[PDB]
């Protein structure tokens, strides 16, 4: 599995579970392809979200949709998500665990790589 | 000043001085409309970006255009830029420092409201 | 003012005011020997620390108590504290800001030198 | 296994590897008794600290020696280590994860429990 995500919430101390991940590529257009997307697991990750087929160089963008989990544990948070933009694959493939924690006021994202 | 942008680095442990940050704000199109832009100064900080009267209640992104900046310091980085999504003066006007710390692999932002 | 430290709550993005710090500076013993300490003020700024001629090369150590702050805001933390241990003006003096950003479960720290 | 410590590199965006990790835990006399220690692995995982039966409620300090691992990629860093000092176990038994992502001039901890 070459992209997983993992999200931690700095409030409870816990995983942050059943949270949307959406990623998009950018393509020649310079425009934002939706490439993959799913819900975080009961331990805080995400995967299954691409083969290494499909996971090519490029330049993408994780957004992880936060203001809706606040909501769902009582909370009105600031945010209304955490993105991170990077470019993979440029070294050849690699498998890339990008990585969130994340507070009302303040997150912290980094990646990763095997 | 109601909106200020303060960048640091992680690898020097000093300011990071002239990094581009750009700032959106959402439309009712649901599209980017470009907001405000500037450079930091020696202290990181970046003041003046707008006034309290253009500066009004809705989504904002703040783009922190550190890819430029690593390279200038001799070192090939992950991310494209450090990205901040918030809703601003929901409960009425305020003033916002959004702050970001910057490393290759990772990076943390925070907002700072008063 | 060469070392001056400043702490922030991303729980509530706001300045942490009236937060106790002490700072410890290794003697000869391998003891810790305390240096110097105080309270955070309304922006969440702690200066008049020390001076530049007491503040010498060695290791110091500066201790955040947070979990009084936390408890004061309706928080019961999981930290009994953040503490940062670092080397001092090993160069030739130098100004230091130690900041330190706070949440229950978590907190990041970073020293910006000029 | 009821403690865990991983430590992630921010500068190479990958596990930190061979860490030295002490843990310590307050003990009546109002000393730091020395509870366990050992080195991070290829996953930048350290298992095996200790016991449910050895790991009782109290106070610990968990010290990540990172000054000699960035000695040992070419790297003359700034803290002499990293310390998390936390209450453990007040409601009874739980898996904790102490996590840190370093630096050479910032880190971030967080506690993940189960
Ligand atoms: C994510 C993050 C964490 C820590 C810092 C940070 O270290 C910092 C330092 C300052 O002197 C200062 O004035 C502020 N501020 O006003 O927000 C932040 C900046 C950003
Ligand atoms: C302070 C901080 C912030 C982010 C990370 C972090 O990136 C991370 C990555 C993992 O694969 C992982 O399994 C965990 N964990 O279990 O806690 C944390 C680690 C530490």
């Amino acid at each position: 599995c070459p992209l997983m995500v993992k999200v931690l919430d700095a409030v409870r101390g816990s995983p942050a579970i059943n949270v949307a991940v959406h990623v998009f590529r950018k393509a020649a257009d310079d425009t934002w392809e939706p490439f993959a997307s799913g819900k975080t697991s009961e331990s805080g990750e995400l995967h299954g979200l691409t083969t290494e087929e499909e996971f090519v160089e490029g330049i993408y963008k994780v957004e992880i949709d936060t203001k809706s989990y606040w909501k769902a544990l009582g909370i009105s948070p600031f945010h209304e998500h955490a993105e991170v933009v990077f470019t993979a694959n440029d070294s050849g493939p690699r498998r890339y665990t990008i990585a969130a924690l994340l507070s009302p006021y303040s997150y912290s994202t980094t990646a990763v790589i095997t």
